[PDB]
């Protein structure tokens, strides 16, 4: 079963196995008071891994590696930051020290400059503008328009139909919003249509923070969204 919130205690990480070569890996951290989990994706790329967003911060994302390490031993050699926050570079640092080449898109290594947050090393070219998509090994990257904030990636895996939508999509059991202070509540209903239109063929889908589920996280996100608006 999934892991849930209350079964991680800050500090560790687990990783689900979502297909043959995916894995989500699962971290918590505080908020606002609050402690929360939080997803990512990791994507066997030959005899390497390519990882999808730290485990938000140094300490989890050292025992992300750690994890790795034992579980499926092969070397993470590259990483993307899906966006500028500290649950996605947040332990780039650790990263970078053990080895790993950290990717970006150029408006998240300078969002994430702008706001203290550590940076990834490299641009990302070819997503600066909705509906651009581009090859990075074994997945897709995909930039949907601003969302969630305005620099945020989505990550289709081919080989499995694995759609990692970041924190641009809500889990189902989620029915308020909250982080917004960086949204475009204008435009993310808009973005949750143009990655329906990409990839209808996604059977599995990843939000930023709890359970994984199907397309139906799209529509029920956009209504969140929504709800969040009119009140
Ligand atoms: C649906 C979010 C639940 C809690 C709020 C938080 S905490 C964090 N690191 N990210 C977020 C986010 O909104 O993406
Ligand atoms: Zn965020
Ligand atoms: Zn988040």
């Amino acid at each position: 079963e999934y892991p849930t919130v209350s079964e991680i205690p800050v500090g560790e990480v687990r990783l689900y196995q979502i297909a043959d070569g995916v894995w989500s890996h699962i971290a918590t951290q505080s908020f606002d008071g609050a402690v929360y989990p939080s997803n990512g994706l990791i994507v066997r790329d030959g005899d390497e891994l390519l990882l999808i967003d730290t485990a938000w911060g140094a300490k989890n994302t050292a025992a992300l590696l750690a994890e790795i390490e034992k579980q499926i031993g092969l070397p993470v050699t590259r990483a993307v930051s899906t966006h500028f926050h500290d649950d996605r570079v947040g332990g780039v640092d650790v990263l970078r020290a053990a080895g790993v080449a950290t990717y970006a898109s150029p408006s998240t290594r300078r969002l994430a400059e702008v706001e203290g947050n550590e940076i990834p090393t490299h641009s990302l070219e070819g997503l600066s503008s909705s509906g651009d998509a581009v090859r990075f090994g074994p997945v897709e990257l995909f930039y949907p328009g601003a969302a969630h904030s305005t620099d945020n990636l989505v990550v289709y895996v081919p080989s499995a139909s694995v759609l990692y939508g970041g924190c641009a999509i809500y889990e189902l059991s989620r029915t308020s919003a909250g982080n917004v202070a960086d949204a475009d509540l204008a435009e993310w209903p808009t973005s949750i249509e143009r990655i329906q239109q990409h990839y209808p063929e996604a059977q599995f889908v990843i939000p930023g923070h709890g359970l994984p589920g199907g397309l139906d996280l799209l529509k029920h996100t956009t209504n969140v969204v929504k709800a969040h608006t009119n009140r």
